[PDB]
């Protein structure tokens, strides 16, 4: 149906505490539960991490060693098992809590990092999650900084998912991210990641949708933006409750966009990982409440 098709692997970017300590601030992901869910058909895990626990010093620094083990680690796990692997910079525009200004600095981060990972041919690279609240042409420029920078590294054969402003949202991608048009890539492989959740106020923090059709309502004008500039999109978070409102809800976005693979290449549901306990969207199993409440709509694409 979709290209890519899976679920959000978190943990190693929870808490606030930098350093933080490895099973009291954060944890890496599990390789069993992701088996367990490419057992279930997913092929695609977006897998997040922390940029001031892969780098200690500066962005351009080195690393800290044992962090990029553990990373490439759950990558590997994912490739190996033959899902693609999107490797996930959870940074929000923001590096030790400052906006990310100098475009080159980034793109050296990037360099950097895709060198890791240049001869995985089943890794993608996600520019960083959710810019927001920061200047737009910087929101461009920052995007393209980590497309050069990628590139420069030999890594020529992965997709390179880039995000917007507003939180990379679907429902206000046109207001605010018309200028994410204009990036460019040698290798023609940007696909535009948009992430969009149906409570109330978009936020992604309550169980209950507004309605049987806000998903829909919510990728509607993307979908024509992304028709409109010959792009192709990825929702690369989206989730709702365990009730029939919400599994209505996602169906129909998801029904919605597999109307329009020509520019949706797929999703990943917010969140699988280890660490979720009784989170009203946790996929992990045996028993996140996704995991039992929302998994038989996520199977019609599987
Ligand atoms: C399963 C494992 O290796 N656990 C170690 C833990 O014993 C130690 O407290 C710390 C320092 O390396 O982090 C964990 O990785
Ligand atoms: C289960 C496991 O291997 N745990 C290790 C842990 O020893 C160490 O504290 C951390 C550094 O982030 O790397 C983890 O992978
Ligand atoms: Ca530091």
């Amino acid at each position: 149906v979709f290209e890519w098709f899976g679920s959000n692997e978190s943990g190693a970017e929870f808490g606030t505490n930098i350093p933080g300590v490895w099973g009291t601030d954060y944890i890496f992901p599990d390789p069993s539960a992701i088996s367990t869910l490419i057992d279930k058909g997913m092929n695609f895990f977006r897998v997040q991490f922390m940029m001031e626990r892969l780098l200690p010093d500066s962005m351009t620094g080195s690393y800290d060693e044992e962090y990029l083990a553990n990373l490439t680690t759950v990558i590997k796990a994912v490739t190996d098992g033959g899902a693609h692997a999107l490797v996930d910079p959870h940074n929000y525009g923001r590096y030790n809590g400052e906006i990310i200004s100098s475009t080159s600095d980034f793109q050296t981060f990037w360099e950097n990092l895709a060198g890791q990972y240049k001869d995985n041919d089943l890794v993608m690279f996600d520019t960083n999650n959710e810019y927001h609240d920061m200047d737009q042409d910087l929101v461009l420029n920052l995007n393209q900084a980590a497309i050069n920078g990628i590139r420069a590294a030999g890594a020529t054969s992965q997709y390179i998912f880039v995000e917007g402003n507003s939180w990379t949202g679907a429902w206000t991608w046109v207001d605010v991210n018309d200028n994410m048009k204009n990036l460019t890539d040698p290798e023609d492989k940007i696909v535009y990641e948009m992430h969009q959740y149906l409570d109330s106020d978009g936020s992604g923090t309550s169980e209950t949708c507004v309605s049987e059709t806000i998903g829909k309502e919510r990728v509607t004008e993307a979908t024509q933006w992304l028709k409109d500039n010959k792009k192709v999109g990825f929702i690369g978070e989206y989730a709702g409750g365990s009730n029939d409102v919400c599994r209505s809800a996602v169906s129909g976005m998801l029904e919605y966009m597999a109307n329009n693979t020509d520019v949706w290449k797929g999703a990943s549901w917010w969140a699988a990982g280890p660490w979720w306990g009784d989170y009203i969207f946790s996929l992990e199993p045996p028993d996140g409440t996704a995991y039992t409440g929302m998994l038989d709509i996520l199977e019609a694409y599987l």
